[PDB]
């Protein structure tokens, strides 16, 4: 349980451009996979055996997410649409359109009766799952929106943004609770909630990620040695285990970190590109890595600890 030992099992081959997100199904079933080559695809968790690909967004997608019941996906692409799917039948059931350039990140509140949207065009919007209509239009940033993500109770949307800045919204009115990261640069390229909603993850485009106390709203530790000046890479709450700090780097490798030391306790290699997308499986000690064009691969790796 000290110290992780994630080694390589399969490598999932079939995109044909940069993968752009990973993410597992809550289930434990799936890992669903989204591309600039306008393609979702389905694989088995723990046997990486390609399952389905899905089809209709007319440019490269950026982001995908699973519903609580792991029935739905959302994706958000480049053609300026958000797309419900029906994981099952593999079809579109809604577009989400009012987005006025690229929609580059997506996330399903716990309810699952919401959609959060982060786009280009310096906008987050909320959706309506069960009519696909926009809600609210968020004038939350000054620069493209880098991530999204709902905290536990679904109350609260927290943004990051190339503004430099990481807010976070009332879900039910659309009004900032408050401005985290106030800094004029570097770029937020990513954040997300706790498990436990009570913390923020955040990624800055100075090789540096960030764990916020929420409420206090101050940081409480910080983790480097990775590489992140240019992308807007994932980072993950692995908690099935010993409690880790997950990312992809520049340098073609996956960081874990002690989320309390702060040392670094393995490196994944690999990878033939950035690894761009990391995701922690809900139940078993399993993570999913994927890169960019070079290398286009997602790989699967366990540990016992
Ligand atoms: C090169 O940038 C990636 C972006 C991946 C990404 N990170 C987040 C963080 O929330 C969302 N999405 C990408 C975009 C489109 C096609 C392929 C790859």
């Amino acid at each position: 349980g000290s110290k992780p030992n994630y080694a390589l099992k399969f490598t999932l081959a079939g995109h044909t451009k940069a993968v752009s997100s990973v993410k597992f199904s809550p289930n434990g079933e799936w890992l669903a996979s989204s591309s600039a080559d306008k393609l979702i695809k389905i694989w088995g968790a723990y046997d990486g055996k390609f399952e389905k690909t899905i089809s209709g967004h007319k440019l490269g997608i950026s982001d995908v997410a699973w519903s609580s019941d792991s029935n739905l996906l959302v994706s958000a692409s480049d053609d300026k649409t958000l797309k419900i799917w029906d994981v099952s039948s593999g079809k579109c059931l809604k577009t989400l359109k009012g987005h006025s350039n690229y929609v580059f990140c997506c996330n399903f509140n716990p309810q699952s009766n919401l959609i959060v949207s982060g786009s280009f065009d310096e906008s987050v919007r909320i959706w309506d799952v069960k009519t696909g209509k926009c809600l609210k239009t968020l004038p939350a940033h000054s620069d493209p929106v880098s991530a999204v993500h709902f905290n536990r109770d679904g109350s609260l949307i927290v943004s990051s943004s190339y503004d430099g800045l990481c807010r976070i919204w009332d879900t039910a009115s659309g009004q900032c609770l408050k401005t985290l990261i106030d800094d004029d640069n570097p770029p937020v390229s990513f954040v997300k909630f706790s498990p436990n909603g009570k913390y923020i993850l955040a990624a800055t485009l100075d090789n540096t990620l960030k764990l916020w106390d929420y409420s206090k709203g101050k940081c409480l530790k910080t983790y480097t040695g990775h590489k992140n000046e240019k992308y807007c890479i994932f980072a993950n709450f692995s908690v099935t285990g010993g409690k880790w700090i997950v990312s992809g780097s520049e340098d073609n490798l996956v960081y874990i970190w002690n989320l309390q030391t702060k040392e670094i306790v393995q490196k994944l290699q690999g990878h033939t590109d950035v690894v761009i997308s990391t995701a922690c499986h809900p139940t078993e000690n399993i993570i999913a890595s994927a890169a960019l064009e070079n290398d286009k691969t997602i790989k699967l790796w366990k540990s016992d600890c």
